[PDB]
């Protein structure tokens, strides 16, 4: 009972496969993964978008009581202010006082990839960077908006109270694996699990994430 599963022989093997038409591979949820999305899986590759997109789907479809935003949640909300956000929760089907959680992956400057955890429950909003600096101007801002989100999307009930944290997690060893550890940290965080992997967990997830492709997790 680990969280991240380790692959059997035919499902690597299929991933080999699919790796090496180097093809459409999904399309659920409208997420089409294409064999040149599927190959930022690829060992040493940037995690593009749509990986972390159907990341996201697969973990509000695996989590009760939570919504993961693909990476443009936190774009437009940034860019827009809650306005330019204000229909994404109702296209969720759900209510923000209904969830115990929100993820939200954030691409900071087109490469950094980092994530905004909002717990309700515990009346936290976390910053959680595997390439961390320490608090930064950055941080402070995500802090800031995804606050006036919950303020916002609430109908000023809840968030004005919340906890403002950085969380610490498991610092990658390169300068490529930031949008596995955000999936590594989303998938721990949606099980209430500390943030206590560690580098050979993050390079399983990028099989993972792969089989979770190929198998059609999203139902």
């Amino acid at each position: 009972g680990s969280l991240v599963p380790e692959l059997n022989e035919k499902d690597d093997d299929q991933v080999q496969k699919a790796l090496a038409s180097r093809t459409q591979l999904m399309n659920r949820d409208n997420i089409e993964i294409t064999v040149r999305d599927f190959k930022t899986l690829a060992p040493r590759r940037w995690l593009n978008d749509t990986i972390i997109e159907f990341f996201m789907k697969y973990i509000e479809k695996s989590t009760p009581n939570t919504v993961a935003f693909n990476s443009f949640f936190y774009t437009n909300l940034s860019e827009r202010g809650y306005q330019g956000v204000r229909r994404w929760m109702k296209r969720k089907k759900t209510q923000i006082d209904k969830l115990d959680k929100i993820f939200t992956p954030i691409n900071l400057n087109q490469s950094h990839w980092a994530l905004g955890i909002i717990d309700l429950k515990k009346k936290t909003i976390g910053y959680v960077d595997s390439l961390s600096n320490g608090p930064n101007a950055m941080s402070f801002a995500i802090l800031t908006d995804l606050q006036k989100y919950v303020m916002e999307e609430s109908k000023h009930t809840i968030g004005e109270d919340f906890d403002l944290i950085h969380l610490d997690c498991p610092q990658q060893p390169n300068g490529y694996d930031c949008g596995i550890y955000v999936c590594m940290n989303t998938l721990y965080g949606s099980a209430d699990a500390p943030l206590d992997f560690d580098y050979k967990d993050a390079i399983r997830m990028r099989r993972f994430i792969a089989h979770l492709i190929l198998t059609d997790a999203l139902k």
